[PDB]
Protein backbone atom coordinates (compact mmCIF):
# COMPACT_ATOMS: atom_id res chain seq x y z
CA UNK A 1 0.00 0.00 0.00
CA UNK A 2 1.13 3.72 0.46
CA UNK A 3 4.36 4.79 1.84
CA UNK A 4 4.28 5.12 5.65
CA UNK A 5 7.19 7.95 6.55
CA UNK A 6 7.92 10.00 9.37
CA UNK A 7 9.52 13.66 8.14
CA UNK A 8 5.86 14.89 7.93
CA UNK A 9 8.67 14.59 27.65
CA UNK A 10 10.35 11.73 29.48
CA UNK A 11 13.66 9.30 27.78
CA UNK A 12 10.33 7.15 26.12
CA UNK A 13 9.45 10.26 23.67
CA UNK A 14 13.26 11.03 23.60
CA UNK A 15 14.20 7.39 21.91
CA UNK A 16 11.30 8.06 19.46
CA UNK A 17 12.08 10.84 18.61
CA UNK A 18 16.16 9.90 17.66
CA UNK A 19 14.81 6.67 16.36
CA UNK A 20 12.75 8.67 13.84
CA UNK A 21 15.42 10.78 13.34
CA UNK A 22 18.52 8.10 12.17
CA UNK A 23 20.24 9.72 15.52
CA UNK A 24 22.40 6.69 16.09
CA UNK A 25 24.26 8.23 19.14
CA UNK A 26 21.35 9.54 20.72
CA UNK A 27 19.79 6.15 20.71
CA UNK A 28 22.38 4.50 22.08
CA UNK A 29 22.96 7.28 25.09
CA UNK A 30 18.97 7.10 26.00
CA UNK A 31 19.27 3.32 25.88
CA UNK A 32 22.00 3.44 28.13
CA UNK A 33 19.91 5.53 30.62
CA UNK A 34 16.67 3.45 30.57
CA UNK A 35 14.65 4.81 27.53
CA UNK A 36 12.55 1.85 27.07
CA UNK A 37 12.29 0.31 23.80
CA UNK A 38 8.52 -0.57 23.95
CA UNK A 39 8.07 3.46 24.10
CA UNK A 40 4.93 3.94 21.85
CA UNK A 41 3.69 6.93 20.06
CA UNK A 42 0.02 7.86 19.39
CA UNK A 43 -0.07 5.51 16.47
CA UNK A 44 1.15 2.38 18.09
CA UNK A 45 4.57 3.53 16.50
CA UNK A 46 7.62 2.12 18.60
CA UNK A 47 11.11 3.23 17.73
CA UNK A 48 11.92 0.62 15.92
CA UNK A 49 8.67 1.41 13.74
CA UNK A 50 10.11 4.89 13.49
CA UNK A 51 13.21 4.26 12.46
CA UNK A 52 11.51 2.04 9.52
CA UNK A 53 9.24 4.12 8.19
CA UNK A 54 11.98 6.59 7.61
CA UNK A 55 14.96 3.89 6.38
CA UNK A 56 17.38 4.48 9.65
CA UNK A 57 19.08 0.98 9.28
CA UNK A 58 21.85 1.84 11.80
CA UNK A 59 19.31 2.84 14.16
CA UNK A 60 17.40 -0.45 13.53
CA UNK A 61 20.71 -2.20 14.17
CA UNK A 62 20.84 -0.75 17.32
CA UNK A 63 17.12 -1.45 18.58
CA UNK A 64 17.09 -4.55 17.65
CA UNK A 65 20.57 -5.54 19.34
CA UNK A 66 19.16 -3.45 22.33
CA UNK A 67 16.34 -6.12 22.52
CA UNK A 68 13.71 -3.94 20.81
CA UNK A 69 10.50 -6.46 19.79
CA UNK A 70 11.36 -6.96 15.99
CA UNK A 71 7.70 -8.15 15.74
CA UNK A 72 6.11 -5.31 17.87
CA UNK A 73 2.95 -4.40 16.01
CA UNK A 74 1.88 -0.30 15.66
CA UNK A 75 -1.98 0.19 15.39
CA UNK A 76 -2.47 -0.63 11.88
CA UNK A 77 -1.48 -3.70 12.67
CA UNK A 78 2.15 -3.86 10.76
CA UNK A 79 5.43 -4.44 11.76
CA UNK A 80 9.23 -2.86 10.79
CA UNK A 81 9.07 -5.29 8.12
CA UNK A 82 5.71 -4.84 6.79
CA UNK A 83 6.66 -0.94 7.00
CA UNK A 84 9.81 -1.62 4.63
CA UNK A 85 8.05 -3.29 2.72
CA UNK A 86 4.95 -1.02 1.86
CA UNK A 87 7.99 1.79 1.50
CA UNK A 88 10.00 -0.36 -1.08
CA UNK A 89 13.11 -0.23 0.94
CA UNK A 90 14.35 -3.60 0.30
CA UNK A 91 17.75 -2.86 2.11
CA UNK A 92 15.45 -2.80 5.73
CA UNK A 93 13.47 -5.79 4.87
CA UNK A 94 16.94 -7.26 4.32
CA UNK A 95 17.80 -6.59 7.61
CA UNK A 96 14.39 -7.44 9.68
CA UNK A 97 13.94 -10.96 7.72
CL1 LIG B 1 30.02 8.60 13.26
CL1 LIG C 1 20.34 5.35 10.99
Amino acid sequence: HHHHHSSGSDLGKKLLEAARAGQDDEVRILMANGADVAAKDKNGSTPLHLAARNGHLEVVKLLLEAGADVNAQDKFGKTAFDISIDNGNEDLAEILQ
